[PDB]
């Protein structure tokens, strides 16, 4: 099996689901007492936060790129970034370390395609919803049309993540706001909705939509196990 | 802070509490969005169990040692083995990688000695209660007298962990048995009791003892965080 | 005594306590060398889980119905399904085999009513807390008022069972969460609290509650023994 | 997967280890969430005992045979009798139901022969050590010579199983007796030793023998799981 290099700690709470699910998938596929071979570089989140606060994505890219190279030295054969948003620097990481990088958007696209879907709604941080790294990749690489909320609604979705969910605040009114945004996406004729942030799943679930939901973190973890065993 | 190198996957389920507790300690001490700097090498448990089943400690030590060396290449400055029985080859791993290794028995011995305790009761799997790597180390290295239950009670304790607690089964007769064994250790004049694995606390806790109880796993994770921050 | 037909293997770990407790109850009541007369059909959980994940309740019903008919052929006189959520198709299983089925929700309702309680708290998976087969059955069939946690707390309770407890992962923050949810239920005026699955006991127990706890699994086993002896 | 028909041991405590081990083996070999398909018939020992006391051994035998015929009706494809001593009626059961019976002695014999062994020492209840059903099968059917302890040692071995080991009592003097009996078998030139029941492993194990030891009950459960998967 391939040794997976995970870059996490952003936050450590959202890294645990990867570690759990990759291991569960490997055990299911191989049986015995098998678990995944994982080398996880868990950074101090504060360092990344200070960089984001200064808009210094260059240095943030360097920090995670260096983690990837360290994982390569340790024997990792592929890189898995355990956060949707930090894929903002995935191209930098991949170019820097020379290992394959299992991109979260590509893993989601696989499942979307498997369901025959060509038009999807997308929820996440503003970065994830607006920028080329995730939304642009679904479309330009995989030919999937992506619909996001309007600006006022993206502001609310984003604020709730950083302001509440990230701090462990799970609000009923925030849930109702997401429920409304979901209905608006569905009104645009989307065939499914991507929950493109681990924390979103703390607030809403499959019962809050009338179309298939895609939990990108869970899908990414499953994809990572599949890759290790391929 | 120092970068911690964790060797886990033995099993992965028991690695999660280490990762969680170490991060929680760092957040509590440093505040803000601080998390621990951790590089975790999670091995395939099937390989380790197979070697252990053959009594091939030499190869097992080599495998863990290679993991420790990998972590060193990635930047780890200290090694924490997130399991109890593999500590049988802790001194070999430490010598092989040239990094300090925070031994699970040593971390607990420090707490016991600081509290003035010189006679301790030990509960855990049969291996932990009988073998040299944990109990022998407390005595030979730290000068602490170790009392264990009698043969009948060790068998009962061990059976309950393997056949019940490990299966998620909580029996009220088994809880009573553990309570009785604790009282028996206390009647022998122990000044504290070590819980050698986390499974024990599914049945009993400090409320069941008149002497202090030492959760060796919890102490290990706390010692790791402390070392990283010193 | 009646021959009990147990349908288990969902999972096999969960079946062991039913088998043990029923036998213990019979021995306690009849004394001497008596044990229960049990015929157990233990299914392949993989088949059930796959059907459950696809929402194919019809086929799941057929599978368990065939198990029940098999037990009838072997001489069983009553059916006990050793799991909570498959009770979703209990009425279909009962009809298929023509034997009485001792429903997990009825057994607990009976204990609640005998203790003069008409307002109860309910903790369990989201299935159990939200669907008709258990929650709705307590209220509709037995006239018992059922209070469950709010949306947020239900998500947490459920996530913790699936993501942690089922894996043996005991998290103190999770323990704290359950303790708060219990106090919130009590604040609501519930006269007792049901633990819908044994996983909950891994984290919390009677000490954590100011009201009587109803372990629906233990109660189910007790009811099965009592019925056999009736 | 074949459906296994298990006939419970006189004590349900003796049956649970078969259910646990078979399931663990199937999960290990197949992965997923797979568990064994087992139909277990667990009798009320009182009923058997009462018939025997009355001197009606034929009806008592018919009762176990009846259990096997019932398992056939339920769809079992092979009979597995739990415990070595129970095999005293294995021949009767097999003749009565017409299903293949996976005999504890045959499962162990093929493992012994694979190791190139043709002379073994046998420890167990006096029944197991003296009667035809187990040892006779090893010698007559498989060509394995069987050495047993002398009469005084058989009495001791037997008493210790019934009076101590079945109750989980571990006596140092009993352990010493078993160790001596092992050396006496080794002195007779045995190439391996069979532990007739798993209770024996409470006193002695591989560390006490200078020849390979065979836990025939554990081997039996392993063989049952293996056969279900063929
Ligand atoms: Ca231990
Ligand atoms: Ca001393
Ligand atoms: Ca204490
Ligand atoms: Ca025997």
């Amino acid at each position: 099996m391939k040794i997976l290099g995970l870059i996490g700690g952003m936050s450590w709470e959202s890294t645990i689901p990867y570690y759990r699910m990759i291991n569960q998938h490997v055990k299911a596929q191989l049986g015995g007492l098998h678990s995944a071979k994982i080398i996880l570089y868990s950074v101090d989140f504060h360092e990344i936060e200070q960089l984001q606060a200064k808009g210094d994505w260059q240095t943030a890219a360097q920090l995670l790129s260096n983690a990837a190279i360290s994982l390569k030295h340790a024997g990792a054969e592929v890189i898995v970034v355990c956060t949707n948003t930090m894929h903002k620097v995935a191209d930098d990481i991949e170019a820097a370390c020379g290992l394959p990088l299992l991109h979260i958007a590509d893993a989601t696209a696989v499942q979307i395609k498997q369901q025959g879907i060509d038009k999807i709604g997308l929820l996440g941080t503003r970065y994830t919803m607006e920028q080329g790294f995730y939304r642009g990749r679904l479309t330009e690489k995989h030919g999937i049309e992506v619909i996001t909320p309007d600006d006022t609604d993206r502001e609310a979705v984003n604020r709730i993540i950083y302001e509440e969910l990230c701090l462990g605040i799970i609000s009923e009114t925030s849930r109702d706001a997401y429920r409304r945004v979901i209905k608006k996406l569905e009104a645009q004729g989307v065939q499914g909705i991507i929950f493109g942030c681990t924390e979103i799943t703390l607030l809403v679930n499959a019962q809050d939509a009338s179309v298939p939901v895609f939990d990108t973190t869970a899908i990414h973890a499953s994809a990572a196990a599949d890759y290790a065993l391929q």
